[PDB]
């Protein structure tokens, strides 16, 4: 009977989608779903609020209804091509687009999407059928110019000058020479492989360690974390909770920057997989599209090589354990179960080394299907039964944007740490680290801002059809 009070939620979650609150806007959509259930419009918003939040499943489940409430919903069938899109279905993207060019023949831009789409279709696919670096000569060929004026491997060593000048070199944009690129990435997949799937620290009675979460190439935010907390060192370690690419512009100088320091401290300095340490992540976002376009697409096929061999998780004394994602699906699981993983490759549909890197906690109680189409979420019951069966005390994981930089969840049990600020130069959010110290596993958030970048948005690389997806 309120079809009015139905529509009053209908602005109150339609409007918060303005002031960039999607979890208010969501919540909203939501009341006004509730009320009333069979209107197309209120899926579709709830579906482009899930977009804005990454919860591509749950969009592309929103789009879906919008689209079977009514057949004429032109947005429906766009908001669930990029739901598509986002988790890489091609096809099932470019089924929607034909669609919508049909209805409406004369529309342009649709037939520039439905095309685009295609091209994509018909590559993925084009591409099928041994170690890349078997080939490439490197030390070897590879020679180098009078002319190239920027941070030379001394000696295909890695120093803390090198990495120093190497930082200078990409503040000021300048690329690193392929030569030392190509260096840097075989020395770290070789000091990687030789890590097992869950590295093990011990942090003395004093002594602390940085932990840091996504980073998706937004590099002078990197920067701006080594200003603010010091650089990396034996006296002063870090770890970084996976996605240090994609979303952002600056992915390649983010990841050799990191690499490089994993190769000066390889100790010291750690670096666990995440989501988007993936080839199907990589190319979707921008990591190959940008690896491509400053290098070679072979020199991508090396990345997504040594990506593959970036441990799934780490414990610190036994007390903490962080990972990207989150908890499994399955019960059973303990800390030797992880070490046994054969990491090494893509990531399986679904399984543990899938949770493990995309996983999300929940604040009800039990699993979940995720919000993001991929592994599950999980209930602050699952999170101390794994914490207990493994003499864990809490969990530290990224892979979620935090207004406030980070979260503790599960009476705290979960913690969510984003290192990302501003996200996509849109979210506005703060960022943080975590200073951990042996004496007290205890979580020390420190939280830190903004800071300028050069021009190039977000996703400067990858098809057009994100880039117009994702703002
Ligand atoms: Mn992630
Ligand atoms: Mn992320």
């Amino acid at each position: 009977g309120a079809l009015k009070r139905a529509e009053e939620l209908k602005t109150q979650a339609n409007d918060y989608f303005k002031a960039k609150d999607y979890e208010n806007a969501i919540k909203f959509y939501s009341q006004a779903i509730e009320l009333n259930p069979s209107n197309a419009i209120y899926y579709g918003n709830r579906s482009l609020a899930y977009l804005r939040t990454e919860c591509y499943g749950y969009a592309l489940g929103d789009a879906t209804r919008a689209i079977e409430l009514d057949k004429k919903y032109i947005k429906g069938y766009y908001r669930r091509a990029a739901s598509n899109m986002a988790l890489g279905k091609f096809r099932a993207a470019l089924r929607d687009y034909e669609t919508v060019v049909k209805v409406k023949p004369h529309d342009k831009d649709a037939k520039m999407k439905y095309q685009e789409c295609n091209k994509i279709v018909k590559q993925k696919a084009f591409e099928r059928a041994k170690r890349s670096v078997v080939d490439s000569l490197d030390i070897e060929s590879m020679t180098i110019e009078d002319e190239y004026s920027g941070p030379k491997l001394e000696d295909g060593k890695v120093t803390i000058s090198f990495m120093k000048e190497l930082m200078q070199w990409y503040k000021d944009q300048k690329k690193l020479h392929r030569k030392c690129a190509y260096q840097i990435l075989v020395q770290v997949k070789e000091v990687l492989s030789k890590l097992s799937t869950l590295v093990e620290t011990t942090l003395k009675e004093t002594e602390k360690i940085t932990v840091c979460g996504d980073t998706h190439g937004q590099f002078y935010d990197l920067l701006n974390i080594f200003e603010l907390n010091g650089l990396p060192s034996e006296t002063n370690p870090y770890i970084f909770n996976g996605d240090f690419v994609d979303r952002g512009s600056f992915s390649v100088e983010v990841i050799l920057t990191l690499f490089g320091f994993k190769l000066l401290y390889p100790d010291h300095f750690h670096l666990l997989r995440g989501n988007h340490e993936t080839d199907n992540m990589n190319q979707i976002y921008g990591f190959e599209g940008e690896v491509k376009a400053k290098y070679t697409a072979q020199m991508y096929e090396l990345f997504s090589e040594v990506f593959e061999w970036l441990p799934l998780a780490q414990c610190i004394n036994g007390k903490v354990l962080i990972m990207h994602g989150g908890l499994f699906s399955e019960d059973g699981v303990t800390l030797d179960d992880i070490r046994k993983i054969e990491r090494n490759r893509q990531p399986p549909d679904s399984g543990p080394m899938c949770d493990l890197l995309w996983s999300d906690p929940q604040p009800q109680n039990g699993r979940s299907i995720s919000k993001r189409g991929v592994s599950c979420q999980f209930g602050p019951d699952v999170t101390k039964a794994f914490l207990e069966e493994n003499n864990l005390d809490y969990i530290i994981r990224s892979h979620e944007v935090k207004a406030e930089g980070y979260e503790v969840a599960h009476g705290g049990r979960c913690v969510t740490v984003f290192s990302a600020p501003n996200y996509c130069d849109q979210m506005g959010n703060k960022a943080s680290y975590i200073h951990l110290q042996g004496s007290d596993l205890r979580p020390q958030f420190h939280q830190f801002t903004a800071v300028p970048h050069p021009n190039v948005k977000p996703m400067a690389y990858a098809n057009t059809l994100l880039q117009l997806g994702m703002m």
